[PDB]
DNA sequence: GCCATGGCTAGTA
DNA sequence: TACTAGCCATGGC
């Protein structure tokens, strides 16, 4: 049964769907899984100092139940790519799969339902470009900024 | 299944 | 820089 939440943030309203068997989706505004997420976000902001102690919740969203490539993108993603840490479309192509399908991650990005959490933030342009990104490109830039990149 | 698309890239002039 | 032509896994239809 999905229920929603909404959290205040740098961001704006974060609204977290999800059930008690995990997480659906982290939409920006402007159970279990809940708990450790409305937890593990509120750190990331205010404490990111120390990431690494909470719990990553448990996802539910449709896109982790059927295997694909997208799957294995946003799980290769969320496993590698640490807190100021990024990887280029290509870098990770390479890793969930076809080192070419490294356009079709761009979608995959454009489709994850759990920005921030599982970072899509983390992933850039080849050139070193920072690259575009569905909530609005304000965000990217933001979000990298504050992982304690220069720009 | 066929085809348009988009958050890619390396190359080229 | 500006622009082009492979490469690719999806989502409509």
């Amino acid at each position: 049964e999905m229920k929603r939440t909404t959290l205040d943030s740098p961001l704006g309203k974060l609204e977290l769907s999800g059930c008690e068997q995990g997480l659906h989706e982290i939409k920006l505004l402007g159970p279990e899984p809940l708990m450790q997420c409305t937890a593990w976000l509120n750190a990331y902001f205010h404490q990111p100092e120390a990431i690494e102690e909470f719990p990553v919740p448990a996802l539910h969203h449709p896109v982790f139940q059927q295997e694909s490539f997208t799957r294995q993108v946003l799980w290769k993603l969320l496993k590698v790519v640490k807190f100021g840490e990024v990887i280029s479309y290509q870098q990770l192509a390479a890793l969930a799969g076809n080192p070419k399908a490294a356009r079709a991650v761009g979608g995959a990005m454009r489709g994850n339902p759990v920005p921030i959490l599982i970072p899509s933030h983390r992933v850039v342009c080849s050139s070193g470009a920072v690259g575009n990104y569905s909530g609005g490109l304000a965000v990217k830039e933001w979000l990298l900024a504050h992982e304690g990149h220069r720009l």
